[PDB]
Formats: C-alpha cells, sequence, structure tokens
C-alpha cells in the first residue's frame, strides 16, 4: 500500500538509501537492488577517482553519527557505465538515481554535459551541500552563485534533475530559496544533507573522534530530525506543485517516514539508520510504516500526504 | 576549585542561567541568586513590555526542547530598575548580566544608550539572534548587517559588551564573522542561541506541537550539543584572546560542561536541562564537574581549559 508516484515514474514505495551510505561499488549497489527499497542512488560522484579523508573519517554516536568522509568515489565514468548497462537488463521497476557533486561549478557542468549527451534515462541528483571537503564551502548557502549555476545547467540539461540541499534555518532564507528555485524546471529538491560541521568529543581521551578538519564533521540521525522535518515541510509550502520532495534526516523507524510524509515529503532516503542497520532495514521500516497506516485507517500515502495539522 | 575569571570579574564557579530560562520577574533572578550559579542574567527585554506567543509556545521534548516564546518580558525599565537597586545592596560577588533584544537597530541603540547613561556596572549581552520573533531574520545571519550595528554600538558603548549568537555551520561563516568581532572592543562572544526553526509532530495527532509560526520554533537540549561545541571551538580557535567565549547549549551534565570548557567556553549558560530541573541543577552539575576534575586529578579549570586535542 506504499506505491508512489515520483518524476512521472512509479515505484513500489517511497524509500531508498541515502546518497553516500551503501552505495561506493557496483557490489554495494546491486546489494540495494536486492533489497526491499524503492529506489536507490549511487554515491555522489566526481570526475576522479577519490580515496576521500583519512581515518577515522566516520563514527557512530548513540544519537547519530558524525563523518568527514571527504568524497570518496569511484569516478563519474565508473557509476555511469554502470547505469547504462543496468539500463539495458530491465530487472527493476523504475529509474535508478544518480548523484554528482562536482568540486566546483565547471565539474558539474562538464559531468551534466556528459549525462545529457549519453543514453542514460534515470533521475540526475546534483549535489549542492557536501559539508566535508577542506577548502569548498557548501555552495547551497551562497544564494547568487547558486542561481548563477542553475542558469547555466538548464541552457542544456533536459533530463531529470533534483537538487540536494543543506538545512537552512531561518525562514527568509526559505522564502529566497523557494524563488530561485521556482523558476526552474527541477524536478525535485531533497531536504536534508548533514548538518554541517558539528563536533563530538570522547571526554576520557579528551579529544575530537574523527581525524579529519579538526573533528568537525556532518552530524546526521536523531540529532537532525527536527531540522530536516521543518525542510521538508517549509519547502512543500513555498515551492510550485510541480517540483517535489525526497524528504532525507532522521529517519530509523516507520514513525519517522510517517513523519516525514505528513510534511510533504514524495520519497524517503535513510542514511545513518541504514549504515548502522544493512539493507534489511528496508524491510522493517515498510512493515513499521504499514501497521502505522493501518491503525489509522490509511489505504495510501496519498490519505494523509503533506497534511500536517497547525494548531 | 571551578574559581573563575571572566570579562576581569572573579566568578565562584563558570555556571549561569541561559538568558530567556528562570528570569522573568524579580522572583525568579532571586531565586538564582540564591542558588549556587556562578553568575546570572536577565531575560532578554525591549523597551516595552511583552506578551509574547499564544500558548502553548515552548514544550519539553525527550531529546530537548522546542519553543517560539515571542520576547515575552517585562520591559527594559523594570529589568534596569532591578539591576540598580541590587548593585546598592553588595551582597554579590560578581556583577549580574543583563540582556537586550530590541525588535530593531534602532531599539537596541536606544537601550544602549541607556545602559551607557545608567550606573549599571554590569555586563551587558546583545542578542542578534532571537530566532522567534515572527516577520524578523536573524540580524546575525546578515554579516553587513551585524558589522554596521557593531560599528555604531562601539562610537558611544565604553561598558562590557558581549554578543549572543546563532549557530553557524559552514567553516567560511566562521571565518567572516570572526574577522567582523575581531575589529571591535568586545567582552565576549556567546554560542549558540537555539538551532532556530525546527519542527516537532505528534505523530498521533498528526500536527504540530506549538501554536506559533505553524509549529517551528528553536531547537535547544541533547539536540544541539553537537553544534554548540563546534560553534564554541570553531569561535575559540580564530578570536583574538581579549574576546572570551560563553558557550551554551546542550549542557546537562558535568561531562557535558568539561567538554565545554575543554572546547574553549569560560562561562557557561544552561537552558533547557534548568528549565526542566530548576535552579537545583546547579548544585548536582557543579558535583558532578567536580567529580570528573577529581577523577582526571585536575584542582583547576585552567589546567585543561581549552585542550581539546585533534587527531
Ligand atoms: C557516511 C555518510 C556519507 C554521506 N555521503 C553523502 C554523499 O556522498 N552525498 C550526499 O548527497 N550526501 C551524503 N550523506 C549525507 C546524506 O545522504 C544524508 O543527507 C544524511 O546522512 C542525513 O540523513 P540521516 O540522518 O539519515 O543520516 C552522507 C552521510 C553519511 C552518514
Ligand atoms: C524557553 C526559552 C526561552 C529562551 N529565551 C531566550 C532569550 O530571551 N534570549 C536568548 O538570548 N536566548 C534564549 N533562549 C535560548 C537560550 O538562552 C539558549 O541559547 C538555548 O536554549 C540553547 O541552550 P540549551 O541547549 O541549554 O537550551 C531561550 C531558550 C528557551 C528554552
Amino acid at each position: 500500500m506504499l506505491n508512489t508516484t515520483f518524476a512521472n515514474a512509479k515505484f513500489a514505495n517511497p524509500f531508498m538509501n541515502a546518497s553516500g551510505v551503501h552505495c561506493m561499488t557496483i557490489e554495494d549497489l546491486e546489494e540495494l537492488k536486492a533489497s526491499q527499497a524503492g529506489a536507490y542512488i549511487t554515491k555522489s560522484s566526481t570526475l576522479e577517482k577519490r580515496e576521500g579523508n583519512p581515518l577515522p573519517r566516520y563514527v557512530d554516536l548513540e544519537l547519530g553519527s558524525i563523518n568527514s568522509m571527504g568524497l570518496p568515489n569511484l569516478g563519474f565514468d565508473y557509476y555511469l557505465d554502470y547505469v547504462l548497462k543496468n539500463q539495458k537488463e530491465n530487472a527493476q521497476e523504475g529509474p535508478i538515481f544518480f548523484s554528482i557533486a562536482g568540486m566546483s561549478a565547471a565539474e558539474n557542468i562538464a559531468m551534466l554535459k556528459k549525462i545529457q549527451e549519453s543514453d542514460f534515462s534515470g533521475i540526475t541528483e546534483l549535489n549542492l551541500s557536501c559539508p566535508n571537503v577542506p577548502g569548498k564551502p557548501q555552495l547551497a548557502y551562497d544564494f547568487e552563485a547558486t542561481e548563477k549555476l542553475l542558469k547555466e545547467v538548464f541552457t542544456f540539461f533536459t533530463k531529470p534533475l533534483g537538487v540536494k540541499l543543506p538545512p537552512y534555518f531561518d525562514l527568509v532564507h526559505f522564502d529566497i530559496m523557494a524563488e530561485i528555485l521556482n523558476q526552474f524546471p527541477l524536478t525535485y529538491v531533497n531536504s536534508v544533507n548533514s548538518i554541517g560541521n558539528g563536533l563530538f568529543i570522547d571526554p576520557e581521551a579528551e579529544s575530537v573522534v574523527i581525524k579529519p578538519k579538526d573533528g568537525f564533521g556532518g552530524i546526521g540521525g536523531a540529532y537532525i530530525k527536527p531540522t530536516a522535518l521543518a525542510n521538508v515541510r517549509a519547502f512543500y509550502t513555498r515551492l510550485k506543485p510541480e517540483i517535489q520532495i525526497i524528504g532525507t534526516g532522521g529517519i530509523e523507524t516507520g514513525q519517522d517516514a510517517f513523519e516525514h510524509l505528513l510534511c510533504g515529503a514524495t520519497m524517503l532516503q535513510i542514511g545513518t539508520a541504514l549504515h548502522k542497520e544493512g539493507p534489511a532495514i528496508f524491510d522493517r521500516i515498510i512493515k513499521e510504516l504499514e501497521e502505522i497506516m493501518n491503525q489509522k485507517g490509511y489505504q495510501s500515502i496519498a490519505d494523509f500526504h503533506g497534511k500536517l495539522k497547525s494548531l
């Protein structure tokens, strides 16, 4: 009963992995294809293969996780060849999502041109918010640079495109972003990427727990649900209906999923919890969401989607 | 063993209430004076009395709190007369802190002029980040507006002044702010105010939990510690040594306090936990911190202050 329509495609359920979790190699991707995830997305890629930051760069926290991966990925070509080959063996219902995170505007345009010129018929996600790349600030916090990039992208990109955004914390920022985004034929916006540059400390050792950037890393998990929900909701009420929303952040139980959908998310991505549990999480959370719906007498997501009530 | 020197004043310990919690009326303040807090601060005031937002506007959460108080306060004159009367009857070792949060630059300058002209010899905290006032974006997220205001304030304000800042999530933002602040004879910066505009949902009722701003409110408590610690540490390494730091955010145990001190905070403010526990919290947390220090063989905060180790 979780059938979903997103970007003109039908998915068995709205669950996907969040980019960067369990999607580094073809082996990881095949495991997601074999799981009950309704769809899956590749690790954000760059033109050149990258090793990422020094270890340790990821730590499981009681309330979530902190990481500073530094974009380790097997390179743009590796992922493109994989998706193109999978396009031929139609053994999946729905398109695959392809994430790109170029280190500069030039690199993102180059990758998008290649995607546009290829036979790829899936969905592309432009990551404008990686908080863990030393020397590179989050492009999506610079409204002007963001508007400039999107203008150049839409002069040639005609395929489905969505943007992964960092969290915003001021209503006026939502107004400004929504206005910039509403002018483009975007397929979706995905909120949110990690809460950037947080710090976790081991009081006994009196030190940080991750090696890169003096311990500052992206925060995810339970810590960020309040912000994730707010971002999904704030955008749901300001974006033109043509642009759908993928909600990412703090999803660990069917209840968390239910809350994102109530705010207005259509697809849902699980990061930290999937990293901790493995692909079996999809089976568990699908069962949990269905139980919630059963108890409430709901037979489809359309019964409550975007219907969060004010007081 | 928690003796502290801050703004050239000596305090029995570094603990104080965070502005807005247990400090609305003279009765609240007197209870703080009678508790074991090393110092205390008043509720942010405006020139005129304010009722604040409709109820419910504050909700305790398992991992913190969410609120949209709307600056309810008894007015600038009420707090000033109270602090002035207290100065006469010298029954306190250490100045009292006075928070102001005018709805416009003009209102802030007017209150500051009044403080400058009065006999007030305590410390003033200028709130540049109230995220719960409908229609007003956080001034501190506007670097240019913030620089202008401080430029004007320092052309006449000669008494001790500190600034309460909203959390920042991009290292470049820390660089820009540190450069703006370093040019002024500021006494301190207080990081951080609530994580702005989060959302909490009651899944059973399928609605938000607070009435104002459609349920969007400031987040505090365990949810924000990683961000709080990061802000304190990021500023500690960029600000000129003359500007000290007050760390606020997610403090509820001695260990949380220890982590803030390890990052570089000198004074510590407790918000959410004090709202939940009452002034008796000071007695508990002081014992917990001393217990940690005893186990490690530390006899004063100077032994580990700002000594967080990188990997
Ligand atoms: C180990 C790790 C790596 C990540 N890598 C990326 C990445 O390559 N691309 C991206 O857009 N987001 C990345 N994310 C961030 C997320 O996709 C997601 O937005 C985030 O973790 C918030 O969700 P969560 O609370 O479920 O973790 C990563 C998160 C983690 C935990
Ligand atoms: C009920 C409430 C009212 C608040 N009022 C103010 C206020 O008037 N001025 C201010 O600077 N901060 C205000 N804050 C924010 C805090 O002083 C503090 O920055 C925040 O709660 C983060 O700390 P915590 O994690 O200990 O709550 C308020 C917080 C709460 C819980």
